[PDB]
């Protein structure tokens, strides 16, 4: 049992709630909150933007210290961070950005990071400002990740497509 509150369940492990994933970070406090990041993790816009706000900045501090050690992600790759105010970890995990001209085959080496980890709250990886279709995207997650996935979808409508599509 654990305190995710309002989910549909898709499958044996991935579960689907409308929801603000800033504000289900601040009130869950899970074990992770997954940011859809940049290799340079410059955390900008989308919820990479929205997370770093949330955190007053300490995110994007963390991550300029971060680059500065270690240099970029690969695109599919990933790093565990702090969570600062929202979690104990935050895995930043790098999607294809279609918006680039990335890959979209590493979409699966992207999610393939969340297996790494027994609980994840997320968001769907390579959807939003990075381009991709976030039915295709659940649909990776989907047959790719084991873990047991909460997955939240900011747009009302979105979500709503993705749940009368899902098969
Ligand atoms: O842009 C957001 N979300 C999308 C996104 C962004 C970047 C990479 C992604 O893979 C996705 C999936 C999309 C989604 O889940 O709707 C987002 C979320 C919360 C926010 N609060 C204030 N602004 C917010 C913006």
């Amino acid at each position: 049992v654990n305190s995710f509150s309002g989910y549909l369940k898709l499958t044996d492990n991935v579960y689907i709630k409308n929801a603000d994933i800033v504000e289900e970070a601040k009130k869950v406090k899970p074990t992770v909150v997954v940011n859809a990041a940049n290799v340079y993790l410059k955390h900008g816009g989308g919820v990479a933007g929205a997370l770093n706000k949330a955190t007053n900045n300490a995110m994007q501090v963390e991550s300029d210290d971060y680059i500065a050690t270690n240099g970029p992600l690969k695109v599919g790759g990933s790093c565990v961070l702090s969570g600062h105010n929202l979690a104990k970890h935050c895995l930043h995990v790098v999607g294809p950005n279609v918006n680039k001209g990335e890959d979209i085959q590493l979409l699966k080496s992207a999610y393939e990071n969340f297996n790494q980890h027994e609980v994840l709250l997320a968001p769907l990886l390579s959807a939003g400002i990075f381009g991709a279709d976030p039915i295709h995207s659940l649909r990776v997650c989907v047959d790719t990740v084991r873990t047991n996935v909460y997955l939240a979808v900011f747009d009302k409508n979105l979500y709503d497509k993705l749940v009368s599509s899902f098969l």
